[PDB]
């Protein structure tokens, strides 16, 4: 019934720091399949991050391309992401990302963001990637991904604390949140995500981004529903920096990401949602104190 797909780079070798390689893999069937596990084949000393997308039109036809060219032409739904030697990610029973079928993606696209060019003095060839475990047994609970991401953060040099706040109004069919992944680069201290319902903040996740950036389970899994606000804060420092630090594509720039894995009932399910905004900036007046206390490793 099941099968696995090994999505690995074809022996690539970067020639400069912060190089982004992308490749695609066709789903071997067109009928409906479900992704239930993710096993990364990758290490921090070479790879800054991987992202895995579902789509129907990959941005190029070659064995691999530079990701500046695009990931997918159509909507690239994020399935999975990885960074700091995170262990495998396994979905709760009855839950899988839905691919193939009339509705679903026919291609995976893998982005690998390689780190420092030191790791290739060697000139070795790289086969980093993910192995994915699909099943054709229909799952009643379809997983999707909600990405909260900052696009305007400036971290002035040396400032002890900078908060980066992300908030969107939730207006879709009910989702049920069960795991999360936080991401920053070297300046990030703690990253927190919340569901805010009538002034009451309900923790989704709180993690140190310097720990392996796994999909950690949501301690008390929670419904997010029409009318709610989803809110996240990354706490940064400017210490150890000469100039301002901007949001960017290299390991010396910053990023504030919260990835929330959710499920929905098959019939009304959505794959991928996005917040790159801060709609409700004064709402953070009452964010809990825990969002600015660091998690001591
Ligand atoms: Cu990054």
């Amino acid at each position: 019934s099941d099968f696995a797909l090994d999505i690995r780079m074809p022996g690539v070798t970067p020639k400069e720091s912060d190089t982004y390689f992308c490749m695609s893999m066709r789903l071997p069937v067109d009928e409906e399949a479900f992704v239930i596990d993710f096993k990364p084949r990758a290490s921090m000393d070479t790879v800054h991050a991987m992202l895995l997308f579902g789509c129907n039109m990959p941005s190029s036809t070659g064995s691999y391309w530079f990701c500046d060219e695009g990931t997918c032409t159509d909507k690239a739904n994020i399935l999975y992401a990885w960074a700091r030697n995170a262990p495998p990610t396994r979905l709760p029973k009855g839950v899988g990302f839905r691919v193939g079928g009339e509705t679903g993606s026919k291609y995976f696209v893998l982005q690998v963001h390689y780190g420092d060019i030191s790791a290739f003095r060697d000139n070795h060839k790289d086969c980093s990637g993910v192995s994915v475990h699909l099943t054709r047994v229909p799952q009643p609970l379809i997983a999707g991904m909600y990405l909260m991401m900052s696009v305007d953060t400036v971290i002035p040099p040396g400032e002890k604390v900078v908060n980066a706040d992300i908030s969107c109004q939730y207006k879709m069919y009910p989702m049920h949140v069960f795991a999360y992944r936080v991401h920053t680069h070297h300046l990030g201290k703690v990253v927190s995500g919340y569901r805010v319902r009538n002034g009451q903040w309900t923790l989704i996740g709180r993690q140190n981004p310097q720990l392996p950036q796994a999909f950690y389970p949501v301690e008390h899994p929670v419904d997010v529903t029409f009318g709610d606000i989803l809110a996240a804060r990354c706490v940064f420092t400017g210490e150890g920096r000469t100039e301002a630090t901007h949001i960017g594509g290299t390991s010396s720039d910053e990023m504030c990401n919260l990835y929330i894995m959710y499920y929905m009932e098959a019939k009304y399910a959505l794959s991928f949602m996005t917040c790159t905004k801060n709609v409700a900036p004064d709402m953070f007046r009452t964010i809990p104190a825990e969002a600015n206390i660091p998690i001591p490793v």
